[PDB]
DNA sequence: TTTTT
DNA sequence: TTTTT
């Protein structure tokens, strides 16, 4: 049974948009971007579509946030599967925000090539717990680094419905090596950072749980 | 309006206990202990009373965890105020667990003086958001370090009731200095570690929010 | 963030 | 962890 948290502090890369589904459900959408100072010292940039659903979507749009505003987001990873109009299954993990608040300081905006900004000195953290969906296999990158792709299923329950989010994690170097023995079905906890390249969790820590 | 998260990976310092209130409410209690490798490289030990309330208390006791088992806890900081039997107001912040799971590996248990164990290579993280309760003032420690005590109120809503948790944070050195300007009422977010000495949040990061 | 001892 | 596009 699942756990699923993402915390992000970042800037709106540009203006958010409010839209409505067929059902009339309100969706608020923003691209939150920043750059983390990853202490060995890397600058890891990231850009995440964040969405707020329902009545909070309309509460959020009332706040009138603009490109460049810095915000903190508390949210979860949302897995979605759909059929493309061109035919064929598609799937993606994005960020659903349970909350978004504005920072009270002007952050430093790093300008990018394609017209957007990202926050300097940002924050990005994920904690998720679910079950490994299949036996992983150790690979090597062109530079020789051990890498392990881990697929897990995070069970969500919310008239009581069940959802599964299929979340992918990358474990590097010694982490990759310590976790080689993981099997289909094994429950696991992973913290890390949420990265673009598709949305993946880059693991900084993984723990195998009992059962 | 509040946010309140604590994540701990640690060992049961000794055997947990199941007890019952006057009302009959089940309380499960454990002392979770470990040691964090704080990357400048300190070993910061900590011992926290963790409690689970209600029917999950009895689910937890069914699991029959013993001194030395390693667990992950997801929880919140719970502020409690009471009158001592000897007369006079008392108050304390402890950890209420929403969840506790057992690790699937044997961790390394560091033995302590008074008969307990603590987990080597543990994890301790807190994120809280609330409003500053009073103007803070910069102090210095005997060694000359800037230190700032920050008091905040985390509003919780749950027939709809309001609770306030009064949580204290310590900000050191440059953090202490960057946050000198905070005023009574200012909303603030703080991540850090949960430390003994009374339970305090040692801030690694603080952000002032708008309003 | 359901709740106390 | 309420929910989709
Ligand atoms: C504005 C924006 C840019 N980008 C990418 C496209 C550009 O190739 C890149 C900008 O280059 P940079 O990362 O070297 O500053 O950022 C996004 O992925 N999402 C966005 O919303
Ligand atoms: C077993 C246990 C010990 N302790 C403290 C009391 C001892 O003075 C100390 C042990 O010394 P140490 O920290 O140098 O190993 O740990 C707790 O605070 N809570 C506990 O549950």
């Amino acid at each position: 049974r699942g756990m699923n948290h993402v915390y992000l502090i970042g800037a709106l890369a540009r203006d958010p948009e409010l839209r409505y589904t067929g059902n009339g459900m309100a969706v608020f959408e923003a691209t939150v971007a920043g750059e983390d100072r990853v202490i060995g010292e890397r600058n890891l940039p990231w850009y995440h579509r964040v969405s707020i659903l329902g009545k909070p979507a309309e509460w959020q749009a009332e706040r009138n946030l603009k490109g460049g505003d810095a915000v903190v987001v508390e949210g979860t990873l949302e897995y979605r599967q759909w059929e493309a109009p061109e035919g064929g299954k598609r799937s993606a993990v994005n960020v659903k925000a349970l909350r978004m608040e504005q920072l009270g300081t002007q952050p430093e905006l790093i300008q990018d090539a394609g017209g957007g900004v990202r926050m300097s000195g940002a924050m990005n953290e994920v904690l998720v717990l679910g079950n490994v969906t299949r036996d992983p296999e150790i690979r090597y990158t062109p530079a020789g680094d051990a890498v392990l792709s881990l697929s897990i299923a995070v069970n969500e329950n919310y008239q009581r419905q069940e959802k599964v989010h299929y979340i992918d994690a990358t474990l590097w170097r010694d982490l990759a090596e310590n976790m080689k023995e993981l099997r289909k079905g094994d429950p696991v906890m992973i913290m890390g950072r949420l990265v673009n390249e598709s949305t993946r969790v880059e693991a900084t820590r993984v723990e195998a749980l009992a059962r």
